[PDB]
């Protein structure tokens, strides 16, 4: 995998959208001491080239960091090609509002939280 | 995943690092997070890991400015995973780096040693 550079856009290309769609995404947040945290998120989807969404089922450290104001970094990597894309995003969390209810009605996790991610920057 | 109150990997956690793709995360000096895969990650002992920095990209720049380093080794199908928080020591072309890289095709990479501060699972 190559070093990534800032692409000076907040819009994914189609190839990058397909990276996010087709691979297990990893997400990183920042804890209360300013340290990183990282873990996999299987429920990631792409709403449009500047917005992603996932379900927060565990409500663990990532969620607590986000609730405390952390920004979110995401990566989607394709090992066979060694291609990857990363984003920096701000999180918009929907716990039990009508938007959450609408989104979750299409899933089997009615008590999850719906986290939308507004892409600020793309790196590749 | 919860703090285990140790800086030492268990045998199961060593195997998780050995058998799965590891992801690394850092923060820039303003606190914005970064995350990416690290295929060269290796456990040296229960409290130390090591990887190669071949590209010297954003994780590198963040570490240079003092970022601590988070790692995860997840076997997602098996529902097992381990996370660490560590500090880095960067070896660019000292005798240690040379010794390590002699066993690789990457003689100009930097060697980054990670000292585990906390394990989570
Ligand atoms: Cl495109």
């Amino acid at each position: 995998f190559q070093g990534m550079k800032k692409l000076n856009t907040n819009k994914l290309t189609e190839e990058q959208v397909n990276l996010f769609k087709n691979n297990l995404v990893y997400l990183a947040t920042v804890d209360a001491d300013g340290n990183p945290q990282v873990g996999p998120k299987g429920s990631m989807t792409v709403l449009d080239p500047s917005h992603l969404q996932y379900l927060e089922k565990t409500k663990g450290e990532a969620y607590e960091n986000i609730k405390r104001g952390s920004k979110v970094a995401l990566v989607a990597a394709d090992v066979p090609s060694h291609t990857a894309v990363r984003v920096l995003a701000t999180a918009e969390v929907h716990e039990d509002d009508d938007y959450a209810k609408k989104v979750l009605a299409k899933t089997e996790f009615p008590n999850a939280f719906v986290v939308n991610l507004n892409i600020e920057e793309v790196f590749a």
